């Protein structure tokens, strides 16, 4: 029922990066520099074959600071987990929610067993609810 | 001067680190856009406080960026920067040998120079063996 801190995640595989900024719709709470993280399985899945059951994805949010037309990473304001399991996650469609303030595995975020965040990936069911596609 | 062999599958490696570079900034021409810093195991070794082992391998991957309403999305790859480690063979620009591929492309080399241009910046970093980005969490 419980999705797992995804220990080790930052040695994981770099999808992409987005900046989000004051005046986005998302600024709230999205707002900052975030890099995605893929584990094996999820890159199976994010190649465009299926995704395993194991399969992790991470949002990983800094703030940042503007700093002489340079923005640099800041402190860590949380990252996000999508798990996969299709038997026990199925609730919001195979895949695991959670988010962990500061990136502390003691700071669990979720308290609707993710049905907040689903209602927002749910809009990317062909794509198994994964807004991030690979990049070269 | 021999030649900086061209970092395969580097984007399979560890990612140090992102900084975003806009126009107005001293590293504008040519490093403007979202960068991000890649580093092989070897590398780590030295970013963890180590010695750089021959054999470490650092990136600098350059995209640009598209401005889409208070949103920075990566655009197309513009470059990558490369620092091989090799003392013996790179000895003129303090164990680094560096280069350029345009586009990220292995027959797109930029340095003309031997590195030296690279070096000379890089030479401030002389106390962290040449590296500026450092590790995070
Ligand atoms: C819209 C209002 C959202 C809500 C609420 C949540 N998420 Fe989301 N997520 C959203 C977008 C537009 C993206 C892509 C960002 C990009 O850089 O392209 C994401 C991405 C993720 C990821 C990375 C994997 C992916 O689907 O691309 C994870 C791990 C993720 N989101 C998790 C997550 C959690 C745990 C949420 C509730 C706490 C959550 N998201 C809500 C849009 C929205
Ligand atoms: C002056 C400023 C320069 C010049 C002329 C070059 N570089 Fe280097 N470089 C510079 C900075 C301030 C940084 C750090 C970016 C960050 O903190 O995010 C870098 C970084 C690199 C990296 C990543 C490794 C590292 O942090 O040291 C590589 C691989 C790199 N630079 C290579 C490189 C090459 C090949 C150059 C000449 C074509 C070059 N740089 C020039 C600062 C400067
Ligand atoms: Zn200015
Ligand atoms: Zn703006």
């Amino acid at each position: 029922t419980k999705v797992k801190y995804p220990d080790g995640f930052r040695s994981w595989y770099h999808v992409k990066s987005m900046v989000i900024q004051p005046g986005h719709p998302l600024e709230n709470p999205f707002g900052g520099i975030h890099h995605v993280y893929a584990n094996a399985e999820a890159i199976q899945g994010l190649r465009g074959g299926n995704y395993p059951d194991g399969a992790v994805l991470v949002f990983d949010l800094f703030d940042y600071q503007e700093d002489n037309h340079a923005l640099v990473e800041g402190k860590r304001k949380l990252i996000g987990v999508m798990e996969r399991d299709a038997k026990r996650f199925s609730a919001t469609g195979g895949w695991g929610y959670e988010g962990f303030g500061e990136g502390k595995p003691d700071k669990r975020l979720v308290t609707d067993g993710g049905q907040g965040c689903f209602g927002c990936h749910a809009a990317q069911k062909e794509s198994q609810y994964v807004f991030s596609r690979l990049r070269d």
